[PDB]
């Protein structure tokens, strides 16, 4: 089955293993893990977060061709499994410092849900691309402002944390996949650009 080929020791994710718009696994309601995790589900999540790096890396990314991303979700791969993984960099400062923290989040999450969220919405000012989507999609992607979630880590171990920003965004983002839900599924149908009052553009 899919999971069998991505499990394999020697098996490096790359864009040949991640579906494309149109496949019906990214419309499905993913199906929750059960803990203890199986050996493959605990495998998987460590491969997406592996493909993350990758992706991050300019030598790797290069090796393998893979576009950069900052999360990743079970479906895009073929498994109908409620797995996430996120990862997302601080930067830089202007004389070349890297940041006190490598990253503002880097999670592999289990049966990830949002239970609170503001009232505020937020999207970001250059839109959303994904990894499954080989079109050009402008528009605002109207998402929470700020959510509240919970999930699981690999160990079965219950997190509860509130998000932020773009950090909140990238979250949103693979949940909805989890959810069969697609970006531009929440990009206005008449004017992609419309700015309803108090929406938070984030830069
Ligand atoms: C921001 C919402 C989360 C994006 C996750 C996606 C990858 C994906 O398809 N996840 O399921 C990605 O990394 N997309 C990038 C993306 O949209 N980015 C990366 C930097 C910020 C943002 C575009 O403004 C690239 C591929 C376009
Ligand atoms: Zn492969
Ligand atoms: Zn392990
Ligand atoms: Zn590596
Ligand atoms: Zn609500
Ligand atoms: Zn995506
Ligand atoms: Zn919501
Ligand atoms: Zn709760
Ligand atoms: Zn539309």
């Amino acid at each position: 089955a899919a999971i069998d080929k991505l499990v394999k020791a020697s098996h490096l994710i790359d864009m040949n293993d991640i579906i494309r718009e149109g496949n019906p696994t990214l419309r499905k309601v993913a199906e929750e893990v059960t803990f203890p995790l199986s050996e493959k589900e605990e495998i998987l999540g460590e491969k997406m977060m592996q493909f993350l790096k990758h992706s991050q890396d300019p030598i790797m990314a290069e090796k393998l061709g893979l576009r950069g991303g900052v999360g990743l979700a079970a479906p895009q791969l073929d498994i109908s499994k409620r797995i996430i993984a996120v990862l997302v960099p601080n930067v830089e400062d202007a004389q070349g410092n890297p940041p006190k923290e490598a990253y503002s989040l880097q999670e592999v999450m289990y049966n990830p849900k949002v239970v609170s969220h503001s009232v505020q919405d937020a999207a970001l000012s250059d839109g959303e691309g994904c990894l499954s989507v080989d079109r050009e999609v402008p528009g605002y992607v109207v998402r929470h402002a700020r959510v509240t979630i919970e999930y699981f880590d690999k160990t079965g171990e219950k997190h509860r944390l509130k998000l932020k920003g773009y950090n909140s965004i990238v979250v949103q983002h693979e949940i909805d996949h989890i959810d069969g839900i697609m970006f531009y599924d929440r990009i206005n149908e008449k004017n992609p650009f419309a700015v309803k009052e108090g929406l938070l553009i984030l830069e």
